[PDB]
């Protein structure tokens, strides 16, 4: 009873699912808009912000705060308290861990971890390398707990404590680890292409496997909080549809749209995004274009979906890596399965469709934001199309399905540059940040730089460089795909 | 006949022999100091400068400016007259090359490569990940025409073109691009270690191996002109022994100190070194510490010695690749080679202490640029050291046998963080520059922006982030040597 207390703030701040205003800092203002996914149509700041790469201390705490207090000390306090003595409460703790913190690292960079609740007066930070390879190992020992008890037929004492679609059930969360190694061991292939493969390898070949069905997904299920976007998007007109979202999705006419988005009050029936980076003369502009739809009204926060494991396998797959099945194969098994969790018809259509493209953005009164479309790929698979080319169409399909979880699909655009997006037209980095490649990190916090001045400046020795958003994490390296 | 002539600006632009002044632009401002070879009494502009971390485009665009008219312009000539036609000249064309563009790549990350000699507009830039795999190509091409004819026992046509050591032997051109492949190899460690591997394993395994003793050195062997470095030493006083050279060569009581330096006009008898990156209220308050030595004041300039071949197996051997010997007999042997290089005696008994260290640096009357010494590591071997005390020791030496050539020495300094250099005290980059971690590249000329500005936009795509003297080139990773 000492030791269940300390999940639920785990579940319920990854995304931080109370107050709205808090998720709005924590990612709905920072990665939900830099991926692509959706936009402001507010001038916070007089339009000098994270939109624009003028980053927002201010708003940027909120992050590693968060984070600290409510996922990492309940992942320390449990671990202090359950380690050796019961140990299957130590080994879920760990993959909530991993879940939270990864999120962390790959904002960041460098973070504390191993030294966390040190009394020392500085409290060092670990560089991403040790990091990554510590969040391997932790999965490992959770992967072997877990499999132990499952194997000898125990009963989960989990259930009343679970608050995902997993109901307790071990398996499903030895499952959810193993497709969670396979999004880190696929992040880090450009830096340690070795372990990589090690580690992607290894979540494929485990005894349970990585999420074969819509079920298998790693989500959380509240019993009282509706998904923060719900409010920020209907009540507040504070985020809307991306012009990204609009190129890419009508150009492919993906059925998919109408649950992730609104048609527009200021268009009628009709889907219309708002373009990121941009001056805005009011909020009144833009706020009546499309809102954020069905799939954030609801208590139930998607954070992995069971298409990602068929996406990650398909770059796998073309990497020419044990992943069980071709990466043509892989690939449209990720798109079946995003289109039933979906409940929309017409997958086999779509997938087979070798002409439909991203759309031209039009920004109807204020053409200054139109574009030509970027992400210039059909759905189609083509045998005969490069490396690059495939890669790119997985990508796209991933980063579709992956709506409105922000996070990942900023991490999966970082590493890949897929898919194309389009740049900002305002930049106000003051050079620190480029508008090709747009933010890469964000930059220390100033809780951290206010209280623990000696642990940041380990973080800047193991970030490598000037401490703001244009500097690369480790895993970021500037190296081609293959 | 129409051939030959492009040999002489290709061996006399890898260093600008002439003029002085060119050479002080060249590399005489920027690696020379930055690696801690050197350091200047002299407050040029205001002192704010390349040493104070204001990276000044009109000194820089030298580099790129002499590089490409002398040494590129005359591959690209050499092989389109010799290429099918006088394969041997060609290939010879081609070491020549990678030895004085993998200096310009190491400096500026992406570069024009492949596309030299386009009457397009844009002169486009490639990636350095695109140039190193060239490069080792290109070796490769050279490596196998060269060994062919050896074989063949085919008389060389190169003696009386050839300016350095070897007097046209193409055996010994072969054995020098071997050691040129394995400084490529180990650079992209970090990046690439499997590239890395195989490239310097390939390098050892060639039939006339790496370099092994003194006359397998790679040098310029001028008719006519001294090592620049003599008269902006001598003459203009501009250049004096530096601050890290004293602390580490005074530390050893190395004596290779001798030949390295002269003693102070200031303090008679004595090796005094200046501190780089600091402030300086006339130059009659430095120019009279130690002067460059005996080195430079020859008609012979080394760019490769066989010390360094030594070193590079003892890293390789550190990482358990195929290098021929042990770690510790391929360091004790590089010690040896640049004892007997440089003439001096004493060999043994410097390779057994494992007593003396780096001492600390006093500027007698400006004590604001005092240093306890840094790095902090004797010369003896020592079985039990871990693998970074290892390659400090490695690099250490390596750094000491391959003064005046500071080139090499900044890019392993950037590489392996070897030796530890005292931090500038004037950080002039307005935050572009970190003091910690130092100039990681410069930024693309003026001369480019002018005249191929489609060109360096390209080369701002490739290089992923600002163009900046802060922004890590490829194989400048953030990630451990390990």
């Amino acid at each position: 009873n000492h030791i269940k207390g300390g999940f639920a703030p785990m579940f319920n701040n990854i995304q931080v699912l109370t107050p709205e205003w808090v998720y709005q800092l924590q990612q709905g203002l920072n990665s939900d808009i830099w991926s692509g996914y959706m936009a402001t149509p507010t001038g916070f700041e007089s339009g000098v912000n994270n939109t624009t790469y003028a980053l927002l201390d201010n708003w940027n705490g909120f992050i590693w705060d968060y984070g600290y207090k409510n996922v990492m000390f309940n992942a320390y306090d449990i671990a202090n308290k359950s380690k050796g003595k019961y140990d299957q409460f130590y080994a879920l703790s760990l993959i909530l861990k991993v879940e939270g913190m990864h999120r962390m690292t790959d904002t960041f960079g460098p973070i504390i971890y191993s030294k966390f609740g040190s009394n020392d007066a500085t409290i060092a930070y670990d560089s991403q390398e040790e990091v990554y390879t510590q969040m391997f190992a932790e999965l490992d020992t959770a992967v072997a707990e877990l499999t132990k008890r499952i194997d000898a037929g125990e009963a989960s004492t989990f259930e009343s404590t679970d608050m995902t679609g997993y109901k307790g059930k071990y398996e499903s969360w030895v499952r959810f680890a193993n497709t969670l190694r396979l999004r880190l061991a696929m992040r880090i292939v450009k830096v340690k292409p070795a372990l990589a493969k090690t580690e992607a390898e290894k979540a494929v070949a485990q005894k349970f496997g990585v999420m074969l069905v819509n079920d298998d997904s790693f989500k959380i299920v509240s019993p009282v909080y509706t998904n923060p976007i719900a409010t920020i998007s209907s009540s507040w007109l504070d985020i809307r549809m991306s012009a990204d979202m609009e190129s890419i999705m009508k150009g492919y006419q993906d059925p998919r749209i109408a649950s992730y988005f609104d048609t527009s009050k200021q268009f009628p029936n009709e889907y219309k995004g708002v373009r990121t980076g941009i001056a805005i003369s009011g909020k009144s502009d833009h706020q009546d274009f499309s809102g954020i739809g069905a799939v954030v009204r609801s208590k139930e926060i998607y954070l992995m979906n069971a298409a990602e494991a068929y996406f990650l396998r398909a770059e796998g797959a073309l990497r020419g890596w044990n992943m069980g099945g071709t990466a043509q194969e892989l690939y449209e098994a990720g798109i079946k399965a995003s289109f039933d969790q979906r409940g929309v018809s017409g997958a086999a259509g779509y997938i087979a469709d070798n002409t439909k493209t991203a759309a031209a953005y039009v920004d109807p009164n204020f053409p200054e934001n139109n574009s030509d479309p970027v992400n210039n790929v059909t759905v189609a698979w083509d045998a005969a199309a490069t490396n690059e080319v495939k890669l790119q169409k997985i990508i796209t399909q991933k980063w579709i399905a992956g709506f409105p979880e922000g996070q990942e699909a900023w991490s999966d655009y970082r590493r890949t540059g897929y898919p194309k997006l389009f740049p900002v037209l305002k930049n106000y980095s003051g050079g620190a940040i480029t508008t090709e490649f747009g933010v890469r990190r964000i930059n220390f916090v100033q809780s951290e730089k206010a209280g623990n001045s000696g642990g940041v400046a380990t973080g800047v020795s193991k970030l490598g460089g000037p401490d703001n958003g244009g500097t690369r994490v480790w895993w970021d390296v500037n190296a081609p795909n293959f």
